[PDB]
């Protein structure tokens, strides 16, 4: 039967670990794949880490230039959290170099992007099969969320971007019901920049926290009713949370455009607190090392500065990496209210070390109503490897 | 309860990847099954890639002289589509050097043939146990399918061939009920040749693109009947499908007699759009590299050379294969018609390459009804091995 | 709900290969468990194939002195058939170095023996933790069947042995009920010797055919009734299907007392058809090689020596080793009658074999109406190993 | 539904073993988990064996300085019992340095605690996911049992120490009921301590025998009460069960205060027989080598030293160390009283041993109504390893 993801996310002062698969480290001497942009979606019965492996795994030459982002050997496959990416506890998802997957309380579902960039498809799978699909509608890359799509009581929406990575570009929503597409909206934000969501469900809309690629240092959110009217903008605060950013100190936030002079980012995540905010961001504002997490006050409303909570998962002596939100159904918390969770994606090898390779681990980080100490679960593996 | 596949098959202006395994990739460093004659057949809850066993992995000296064809360690064995053909997450299916099998809408059949050439046997299996057999009826080489077998309402049936793979031959028709064997039929065909038949259901009536290993580089039809009643000949199109196989301008198409000066050929498939054909074929004429997939108009019936669509899987700078038919189950496409698929094994090794091996890949490509993009999802693996 | 296993064993012409692990070549570059003394048991739902672990793998050093026969390491694990003894898809059954085991329509019996030689204890499982247990009663290797034992709605009966290898000895009978045993008995065969017994059900009644280590080259029988009330002797007819062994020509059957001046064995099995009987024997009458089955008209109850058919499994030219009886649950098969199936040892390495471990392969095979022609599916690996 | 874990604790006279994963040898080629303190616990289905990984493997460089004790790779993850602790059969529990895990009849309940020594903070986890917290309340150390919890009736229960693994310490009760913290108790035992308890049920009370690791040779009990209402002291008997402990001869017991002139310990266990006690103890009063249980009488009220069974599983030539206590659910073992059982840890490599590593292997005893016999079932590894 359908999970009716309408309620509001629960209020946490911190989070609590959930599990760390040690994949990397692991990979030093089993049978890992060799992945990238990891993220966990849960299904009324458990979790499951879905991932982007290279077509190859760890400490084979296969693994050489897995730095290079789209191929045709990537594919959507998914392991139970925790478990690390390895073949023999594998389950294969969808042939993609860029994926997204929710499960709606009955089947998964998942949509894997692939093919040419000029003219790339997205297949949408439900079930274990294929059931509807989508050709790139601006040529240049149709990429999506490479986190967690969200579903409201039968209906699972998510975010996709077609256009140049730097400047202006091309933003929708898609809406499904069973792997079929129904219905979809053109986000207008001229000026703005949408890619790689983080959503979650609060109240039967859905919250995303993108990344703004072309001129955003703060970034943006967007809010999704059931019948596609939607409302968007940046995150107000006035504390930054991309990379690379700008100092907290002379950056003045802002609801409504992008702030700071960067050009880039990576993914990230954040939820609405009442009119707080939860948000994550690496320590270090211009590599990706590091992970912390602060509860801004008033923060999503307000060009506020003010933190009550902060806590560290990852220390800036650490490779951090990709961020993503998702929820743990109440019908697994047992709570009255979306547990909010969420992952950091440890990246180790190129482009920051000496390796053939490029790969990363992650670790899990739950919602609680305690606050949780400050601390590190990096990534472990001893670089570099036997090659 | 019993799965009906009456239905018609779905159309389709394209084909969207299902999946692909990456076994010899993957198979540098992990424990994959040297493989072949790989294939995809779906249960109304997943579907399954089955493949032969060389009775041993990749990377091993065991790997040696897997070009031979036919062993005693060669077994039928399978694993959920995408995965690739490892041995920890491997099902035990049968002994053979040559199989087919099907899901009914309760339990799998298999149906593998093994032993000697002059008195091989086919152990036909269901729900993991052999229940019926069938004695090589001609003593030369008792082979069949390599593809998915067809059930409509509890019976399922499959085609047989045995005399020799170049000259004149017998082929049979054998349906079944639970394992158990219930009738069978020898099919008139002389100065014809039938070999690894690819078929799927439509219409309550077994369709089948075969294999014409004396002289034909036009592809065989038959049209097979609840009743044994039967219907056989080549695929109309004034186009040749079939490698090695001479040029489409010089050929002229031939819904009665085989067509062509060649006589070696491969594995291929080829589904009924109404009276329109969508036709698999290696790009190359003369090797087996790049797979392509054409839609003639009125081709299942007329000698037409007149194509509306096509769409390449494979560049003709990769190595190809086999290709093989098979449907998604309503009961997981949700559809009201059989989604068409179809699979493309990717053999690497001898002979076209320099290594004591040779296995192959996979992809899984299904139906759609929008039109998809050329591009090639080829094996990917760097030869030669270790060894 | 309880299996019945009343009926009859049906009447086969020949038999049929259901599996082939390749436990060894696979062995070569994967990681399988070294063992021997496997042996296959089913359930209404699946078979398995039960061996015994030197508590290590192959290719490794810790497979060094595996020839040895009892020690601490050693435990009884089981996979499903087909599938090699592997430990990412093994099952963990119990500490022994001589078990046995049998479903019984609703959970799985086990019995492992492990322990010190003057005290060894059978401890025996049910659902997957021990139940009840025997202590050894004659401190002499308390040691059981290496073979699947037998249910009969309920009640599950098996045999085991106390006492030495060579000479005299102490034979009993044990019935359970869900692991806990429920009466035994005391067999009267002096001057006989019964090891390793391989049992079936036929007619309520339960059939084996052991192994006399004593002075026997013809094998002993011994039909249980659910009451305990036994019966017992040799097989009948005037051929030896022990080794090592006589010939045939100089060998005068004797449904009594043991025949022949050999004093070893190997582990065998035999089927009662009518008053017919199938025997396997190892072709080679001195050594472990090459594996056969004969059926003798009336050698069930006549001193015959008339065979009507014959085939091999293993040509003389390979390693064979122990075999034994089991049945596919009408429940699996569909039949009216329990098909009489059994497997094939095939062990490699020490002593037959320069190598510093010794393991050993199956083959399984089932009934059939039809007659199957001779060949062989024999192990194949490469030896030595990497050692 | 929930399980009642209220009856009394059966009487055995002898254990017999259940299974043994041979984890360290077969690790020697195969991808086990480096880990240690393992423990059984199991659920109305099966047994589990829960361990502790350091977020490795075994023959790999990242299995290094692995006797650390705590670090942040550590993680709880559990199979099923007697398969060793290996990657592909792993399932993830909890991110933990420090666990205890439980069912209570319909999901498991698992507790681990990780983090920095001051602030450490313990996840309570229940169906697959995190549910309550506990944050460090004396900022040194917040560890817990390495064994089974209890659970009766829906409710769970443990007990945590945090203070100086020396001198005094601060103990606590915890009790739960679907992974949310209901109420807990402040131990008083001034001059005593508690640390990793080994617990099990017997009529509706939750004993524990646990570890005084400051002035204790003689183990600490503790019997705890639905409604928090607890009673300590330690274990009677006029005989010592820690290591280090002094000898028996110079050893007078007490079950009021702890007794020796030694400041260490290891994990251990008791089973109150009546008034007799079952007490485990490796045969070494120094080093962690060999294992034994003895059975005094009257010893779980009276300062006794009257034995009247004894049985050794591990002899004082083989490595010893931990050990724990849980029960086999009726509902699996089909008694009207819960069978005893428990486990030995095997540690191989530092500090005894000259490795770069350091891990452990484990065992699994039973009940039993009949005497076992003593013997070895040591762990077997060949060290050093290839390193
Ligand atoms: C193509 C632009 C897109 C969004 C900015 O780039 C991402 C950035 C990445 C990054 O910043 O590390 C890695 C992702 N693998 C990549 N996505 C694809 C499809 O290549
Ligand atoms: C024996 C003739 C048969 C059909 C033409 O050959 C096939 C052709 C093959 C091929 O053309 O590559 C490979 C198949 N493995 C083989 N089948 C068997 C049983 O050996
Ligand atoms: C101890 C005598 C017993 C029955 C004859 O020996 C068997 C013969 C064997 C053999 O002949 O190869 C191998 C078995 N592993 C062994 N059983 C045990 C427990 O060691
Ligand atoms: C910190 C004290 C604690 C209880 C005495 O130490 C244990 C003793 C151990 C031991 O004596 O071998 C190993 C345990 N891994 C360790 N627990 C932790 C959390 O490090």
């Amino acid at each position: 039967t359908y999970m009716n993801n309408t309620e509001a996310i629960c209020d946490a002062k911190g989070f609590a670990p959930f599990s760390k698969d040690n994949g990397i480290r692991i990979g030093s001497r089993g049978h890992i794949f060799v992945i990238r942009e990891p993220f966990v979606s849960c299904s009324p019965i458990e979790c499951r880490t879905f991932f982007l492996t290279q077509g190859s795994l760890l400490n084979d030459k296969h693994s050489n230039g897995t730095v290079k982002d789209r191929s045709p050997f990537r594919t959507l496959m998914s392991v139970e959290v925790g478990q690390s990416p390895n073949v023999y506890q594998a389950r294969f998802e969808a042939v993609a170099w860029s994926a997204t997957a929710c499960h709606d309380g009955k089947k998964w579902m998942t949509v894997g992007v692939t093919g040419p960039d000029s003219k790339a498809v997205a297949v949408i799978h439900y079930g274990g099969v294929p059931t509807d699909v989508v050709n790139s509608w601006a040529g240049d890359i149709l990429r999506t969320q490479e986190s967690s799509c969200t579903c409201i009581q039968g209906d699972c929406y998510w975010v996709m971007t077609d256009g140049p990575a730097n400047r202006q570009a091309q933003y929708r929503i898609y809406k499904a019901n069973q792997g079929r597409i129904i219905g979809q909206t053109d986000i207008s934000f001229n000026g703005g920049h949408i890619e790689e969501c983080s959503c979650y469900p609060n109240d039967g809309k859905v919250e995303c926290v993108c990344r703004d690629g072309w001129t955003g240092t703060n970034r943006p959110v967007l809010v999704i009713s059931p019948d596609l009217s939607y409302r968007v903008g940046y995150l107000c605060a006035g504390i930054p949370s991309d990379t690379p950013r700008g100092e907290d100190t002379q950056f003045t936030g802002s609801c409504t455009s992008p702030m700071g002079n960067q050009g880039y980012g990576v993914k990230g995540f954040g939820f609405r607190q009442g009119t707080d905010v939860w948000m994550g961001r690496t320590i270090s504002r211009t590599s990706r090392s590091g992970f912390e997490i602060l509860r801004i006050k008033n923060g999503w409303t307000q060009t506020s500065k003010e933190q009550i909570r902060k806590q560290v998962v990852v220390d800036n002596l650490n490779w951090s990496g990709y961020s993503g939100s998702f929820t743990l159904p109440v019908e697994l918390s047992g709570k009255d209210c979306l547990v909010p969770c969420f992952w950091v994606e440890m990246i180790r090898g190129k482009p920051e070390e000496k390796t053939i390779w490029t790969s990363s681990s992650s670790i899990v980080m739950c919602g609680v109503d305690y606050e949780v100490a400050d601390w590190s679960w990096h990534d472990g593996a001893i670089l570099p490897f036997d090659i």
